[PDB]
């Protein structure tokens, strides 16, 4: 029924755990924007989008026009925030789709608003300050004549912390401060005031405004280690997943795959899996490991583009087709990975290619295959 | 015409260049099989099959099924080779769409036949042999000869084909190269005096193809060399003149001097690097910080004028290519291509015009 060799799984029920703990987190009045640019961080916007929408949350953020083109496309109705860029030749496509849009200058909140002029819908937008926007008295200025444009809802204003999961923050925190003050003053309304994304959510509870922005969390994984985890239980969602292609015991003294890097000492059993770097299982790393039933072994010799080689020294039953893990449970994590690469969780679960087909679960029962190539 | 921020083009005249060059160095009973397996490498397998089509080479391969049925149903008829592994589950869909297994062992072949015999349809297939990569493949011993005599016998499978890979066609060295070729020559004799007819024996890829004019058989490989990169710095550059066919692209999106690109590790734009660089304006630009999700801060360290939508040029022009950040990176320039994410489209380009515009997400 999965036909594929390798995919990924995600359990939407840890999706469903992630949030409600979320949620308890805070007051009953904190609105939630479910974080989903980047494909939901690997996990499928789309699909994502649809959970999000079951349970109630309030915005979906994007970074990219298409991202939430692909949301609309696909029956979402909640409101979606484009936090990142949006190119001029895009406001159209953005306003007819109900796209809220991230502004930064007042000039271009007057280029949004002559297209919204011309299509009669007013545009949404955010405020964008740069703790974007200078906090400062020009820039207060700016926005009260951003507010008089007659094709503008300003709905929104944020700003994005530097260093919430390692206070700066609380210096990034003074002059949105300055900021909400000055504009408060002077009767601009803004009906959503955000500044906090996972980190702060997690250990700035002064930090709540009118609503916050939740992403690695929701996803079941942690900014960092520096943040209050006792405070918040969370489950991956994700787990990489393929099988075993083939198997074979291998004589003494033999190279294994590309450039002959690893060598047999022994007579070893090698197994080779049809995952690679084509699919996000990147050749960088330097001590891959996969775990087949409860059991973590070695990847051994260069990782292809599409396939691996892993070095049985145990003894387990194995047979062609018999399930790998390659990460999200027991000892093999995207924060393992992460951390031998040198880089972090975030981009292990980005990674993840565009063949992989993700296969949703919920009640433990598989309820929906996703192609990309399909 | 181009709505998204950050963008691949590809450029279909390339491919044509590299491929005519590619040919130049056959003689003309040399079958072509391209390489198309992970998205033609990033390049889009559909667009890029269907100019192979056009351009009329002999096979087509890919390491998935799925990358096969994708061909199918975009209409590619040209036959398609699966390299690898293929899956109880995906016997099917293989046999009713002409993908072409490889298989590897005779206990798989049995399965292959049942299932073709009971859809009524003969399943194509070609042998592999491990001949010292050690990754997939029959051991090259009697045995496997007898085993192989024996799928041969099966009714509802036809042998169509038998390969091997090399592990190390690329280095200075070929002595590996050549002892690999023995083993599958060993096998190649075998099964000639035992009467096993083969039509399609191969072995090269595309340091084979470069550095080994004595390993054409009846058909090569043609995989990285297709899209105008090199398998190492090691093979004989001077024999093939190639041309790259991507550009990866962004515009710049902020300025402050600082400009602000909206790309990042999302896209495939590695936050790994460590000497991360842009080409804006014929110069190459320092990325500074971290190279963050959705984008990029750049350092403009001259004195060109650049603005807000000028061009930025990650990769495939001038300096900036896919090898350098493979060398930053401590791979090779395979993975820098396959990397580029879904939400990048790609934009085809021939004549100096664009043709097409595919989005993966829309």
């Amino acid at each position: 029924k999965i036909t594929v060799p390798t995919w990924a799984e995600i359990n939407l029920d840890n999706l469903r755990f992630n949030l409600n703990n979320i949620k308890n987190l805070l007051e009953e009045d904190i609105k939630i924007c479910g974080v989903i640019k980047a494909d939901a961080y690997g996990h499928g916007a789309v699909e994502v989008a649809k959970l999000l929408e079951k349970e109630k949350v309030d915005y979906l953020a994007v970074a990219r026009t298409a991202e939430g083109i692909e949301l609309r496309q696909n029956g979402i109705t909640l409101p979606i925030l484009n936090l990142g860029y949006t190119p001029d030749e895009a406001f159209e496509d953005s306003i007819k789709n109900k796209i809220t849009m991230t502004v930064y200058s007042l000039e271009t909140a007057q280029k949004i608003n002559e297209i919204a002029k011309s299509l009669g819908e007013k545009a949404c937008v955010h405020v964008k300050i740069d703790s974007g926007f200078q906090p400062n008295e020009e820039s207060v200025q700016e926005i009260i004549e951003l507010n008089k444009l007659e094709y503008i809802d300003l709905e929104g204003m944020f700003t994005h912390f530097a260093t919430a999961d390692e206070e700066y923050t609380y210096k990034q925190a003074n002059n949105y401060k300055f900021m909400s003050d000055k504009l408060d003053e002077a009767g601009v309304k803004i009906a959503i005031k955000h500044v906090s994304n996972s980190a702060a959510i997690m250990d700035c509870p002064d930090l709540r405004l009118n609503m916050v922005r939740a992403g690695i969390i929701l996803y079941g994984h942690y900014p960092s280690d520096d943040v209050f985890k006792d405070r918040l239980e969370l489950r991956p969602a994700m787990k990489l997943k393929s099988k075993i292609g083939h198997i074979k015991q291998v004589e003494p003294g033999v190279g294994i795959s590309y450039g002959l890097k690893y060598t047999t000492t022994g007579k070893e059993t090698i197994a080779t899996v049809p995952i690679g770097y084509a699919d996000g299982f990147t050749r960088i790393q330097k001590n891959p490991k996969v775990l087949i039933k409860g059991e973590v072994f070695d990847v051994v010799g260069r990782i292809c583009m599409d396939q691996i080689m892993v070095r049985i020294d145990k003894d387990i039953d194995i047979k062609v087709g018999d399930e790998v893990i390659l990460f999200g449970e027991g000892e093999v994590t995207a924060e393992r990975i992460a951390k031998d690469l040198g880089t972090i969780n975030y981009e292990v679960l980005c990674m993840i290619s565009r063949r992989v087909d993700r296969v949703y679960m919920e009640n433990n029962e598989l309820v929906q295959i996703n192609s990309y190539l399909l």
